[PDB]
């Protein structure tokens, strides 16, 4: 049965059993993943509301310095192209790119979305022809299965991940590994299939709109935002959109009980649906960099055409 | 059916066949770059551009003999790999050689049936791409998706202009979207006839997406031998970017006054539903790395294109 949202914890709401799994609001937990610093700030002003509480060790600023000046006064450079990229009134899914130069944190790759009046501000540490060679191979696959095995194949090597499944959703929305690269020694998921709960119904809506989630470390502890309540609103601060978001605890309980120390999946979305997931996993936590998650991104729409055309050719 | 080529005494082209010239088998390229053919199993160069001896740097006596093994020692099992036999003729492999004669080369290599088609163009070697396709997925409509694109492809070139051209039924095509440098007529809005891109070009446009002139002015340079050793007859070239343009086409460009040229074929349902068209008023040879970018955003705008004509209809 859908039933809406509880409140968060922070706001008193209840601890999340497998229950009441469908009404975690998981798009707003008010924190992030520790291997990279969030901001927000007004959209119009530029003032400095929240930042995750660890922003000062990536950033070398204080806090109280961090929050008392404009984004105009911290990004020269970059506060222009922000608001000419993200105009008021943009989708919170668009999202725009820049690598700065930091001096005590060397090259941070900054990710900018909007939503509504707040801007949210992701930094994360930063690092020939492989790309174009898996797009012309995914092109030329014959049929679904080779297509599949291509990719799955082609995401490992780019990656070095342990496993890479490529997972399939039912119209009931239960889903099934279809083709899974893994490194030796590993079981076989090939083939098996997990009922419509393992994903809940408003993690896929989630997925379907936000085509990349990742947990880079599934023992870490989130990192809280401060303040937790965006001051705008005295509301929760919507993180759906932010790769740092904490990831839901119920889901990283069942990744270290699987024996998984890294999660990453890229939603394939056909004619408006999630059609299916690239889901990957490693035995240890594992931080894929910025630009190299760019490429399964490009993958992720590729994989999405080329599925379409699969399919089209089978009727 | 098509005309036998010139070179095998096929008739000159002119505007009463138009459809019949056979485009695919120029016997020739354009001069920026080099073009070797060789064989599928030996890894013997069978055909050579004249002018391979200034991009490789080699005596050109060496090449027609010489195998890829030889040649291309790191490159020549990764082929062999990459480029199955019985691969279709689409596929294509790229590398970047730090080559003794020539700073950097791209290299690209297809085969068709038992012959490798090598490619050798100077080269080099950032968020722009990344932050174009957000772009077109948020762009509202089929409208606004024409006009990032459109707007995109510009900044990323610098193209003096940029068209989005979409083929009605019959095959008439309408601008129906352009970026342009101040000073330049607008095509915007124009239609024009479905003979400008004949059919065994839409054809061809279908299958391989990338296509450019890199100079209207520049004369082609052959192949020697011109025909196939393998089959004494003309290699199929229309998966090669460095291949002859139709000088057909070159005297449309030149009395357009356009000394530069570049498409991107834009893919919906296995029909070529548009072209990414870009004009330049002087010669300009686009690197391989940005035209990758062009190549990658042609997908992205197949698929932006499909989504956003499902939510009118
Ligand atoms: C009480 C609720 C439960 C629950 C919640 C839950 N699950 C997700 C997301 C994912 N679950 C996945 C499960 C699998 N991983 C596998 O390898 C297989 C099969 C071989 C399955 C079935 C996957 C892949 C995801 C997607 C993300 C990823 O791991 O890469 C969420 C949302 C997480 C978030 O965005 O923060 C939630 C709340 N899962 C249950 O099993 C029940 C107990
Ligand atoms: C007697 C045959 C003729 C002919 C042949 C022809 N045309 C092409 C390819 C193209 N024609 C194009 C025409 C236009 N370019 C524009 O900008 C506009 C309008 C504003 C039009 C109508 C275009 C865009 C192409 C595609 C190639 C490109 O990007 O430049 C070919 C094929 C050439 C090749 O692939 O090597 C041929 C043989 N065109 C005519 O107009 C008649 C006279």
């Amino acid at each position: 049965d859908p039933l809406p949202f509880f409140p968060p914890l922070y706001l008193g709401g209840p601890e999340i059993t497998t229950e009441n799994c469908e009404r975690e609001p998981i798009h707003i937990p008010g924190s992030i993943q520790p291997h990279g610093a969030l901001l927000t700030a007004d959209g119009h002003s530029g003032e400095v509301l929240q930042m995750s509480l660890n922003a000062a060790t990536f950033l070398g600023q204080e806090p109280t310095v961090l929050r008392g000046q404009t984004l105009a006064a911290l990004l020269p450079e970059q506060w222009p192209a922000l608001q000419a990229a993200l105009p008021p009134g943009c989708p919170d899914a668009l999202q725009y790119r820049a690598t700065l130069d930091w001096p005590a944190a060397g090259h941070l790759s900054l990710t900018v979305h909007r939503v509504g009046e707040l801007l949210i501000l992701e930094f994360e540490p930063t690092e020939p022809h492989a790309l174009r060679n898996a797009m012309f191979a995914l092109e030329s696959a014959p049929n679904l299965r080779a297509l599949a095995e291509v990719a799955t194949q082609t995401v490992r090597e780019l990656t070095g991940f342990d496993r890479v499944m490529l997972y399939k959703f039912a119209p009931d929305a239960t889903g099934e590994v279809i083709a899974e690269a893994r490194r030796e020694g590993l079981h076989a998921f090939l083939g098996h299939r997990f009922p419509a709960s393992d994903i809940p119904a408003q993690a896929r809506a989630l997925y379907t709109r936000h085509l990349l989630r990742l947990t880079a470390d599934t023992r870490a502890a989130a990192v809280p935002l401060d303040p937790v309540l965006n001051p705008q609103t005295n509301a929760p601060t919507p993180l759906g959109g932010a790769v740092l978001r904490a990831t839901s605890p119920m889901h990283m309980q069942y990744l270290r009980n699987m024996g998984v120390g890294s999660s990453l999946s890229v939603s394939v979305v056909v004619g408006g649906q999630l059609w299916g997931l690239i889901a990957c996993h490693h035995q240890t936590p594992y931080v894929l960099p910025p630009d190299l998650r760019t490429t399964l991104e490009y993958l992720g729409r590729l994989l999405s055409l080329q599925v379409q055309v699969k399919e089209a050719l089978e009727h």
